[PDB]
DNA sequence: GCGTCTCGAATCTGATGCGTAACTTGGATGCTTCGTGCGT
């Protein structure tokens, strides 16, 4: 029930994707073992798996985040960060890299109580026959709490953390509408919606996550720093 | 109707004398007859 949260203080504050693609050619070098192990990789391809990525990555406010889901995924960021560090230590002798460790304890609960939480970025479309599926909001809703649902149980199989089975999880509102780009080659911007708030019934605790694709760090947010309503 | 980091470490971890003295130290008894009085 332990989610491995590393912090890299750059010093200059640093895109998601943008440090995923430098970290990757950093850890080209370093054994390929971890390298596959780290961006979720097939050993000898370099392919997606279908199973819940347990290490992902994230902003920080002067760096990049290491979150490392369930006990698997949080070992490999334990024995992981010495090595990505003397990597970061190594291409930038212009500043110096600093790492604390925070190891959190993950759970969720539920209570009568309807909690509100808010996510700041969210991540609704993958394909335009999907996008059909999106043409209204009338639909839309629906895939939305679908989602969140989806991500929670899917995380909390991964991690093996039973969750609450009487759980109704609703949407609230929106602020903001942002785009969401995978590669820096392609052209097509996914759905992108900021400000999302979002009801549920249960107490949730440590990081949880949701929307796509979850070997990037978008869709992200702590439920422990978060508070609740 | 919030949590991580922290969540010790290194000694020391006995030493010395005193660590018996004096007496007591066994005793006694395991025969039957003969003569002279003394109680039934």
């Amino acid at each position: 029930m332990f989610v491995t949260q590393v912090i890299f203080n750059m010093g200059e504050r640093a895109y998601p994707d943008r440090a995923r693609a430098m970290v990757a050619e950093l850890m080209d070098g370093v054994q390929p073992g971890l390298v596959a192990t780290l961006m979720n990789y097939i050993p000898g391809t370099s392919t997606s798996r279908t199973e819940f990525p347990t290490v992902q990555f994230g902003g920080a406010s002067d760096g990049f985040c290491l979150l490392g889901f369930g006990d698997g995924g949080g070992a490999i960021v334990r024995d992981a960060v010495p090595l990505i560090h003397a990597a970061l230590a190594r291409r930038m002798p212009d500043r110096i890299i600093q790492v604390e460790h925070k190891e959190h304890s993950l759970s969720a609960e539920a209570r009568p109580y309807v909690l509100s939480y808010t996510v700041p970025r969210m991540v609704v479309q993958k394909k335009q026959r999907h996008a059909e599926r999106l043409l209204h909001e009338a639909e839309g809703k629906a895939h939305l709490e679908g989602l969140f649902l989806r991500s929670l149980q899917r995380q909390a199989a991964a991690v093996g953390l039973p969750l609450p089975e009487n759980l109704e999880v609703e949407f609230k509102g929106a602020v903001g509408n942002f785009a969401a780009k995978h590669n820096p080659n392609s052209k097509v911007a996914y759905r992108g919606l900021r400000g999302a708030v979002f009801d549920v019934n249960a107490r949730l605790g440590g990081i949880w996550t949701a929307g796509f694709m979850l070997s990037k760090g978008y869709g992200q947010f702590n439920a422990t720093h978060q508070l609740s309503g």
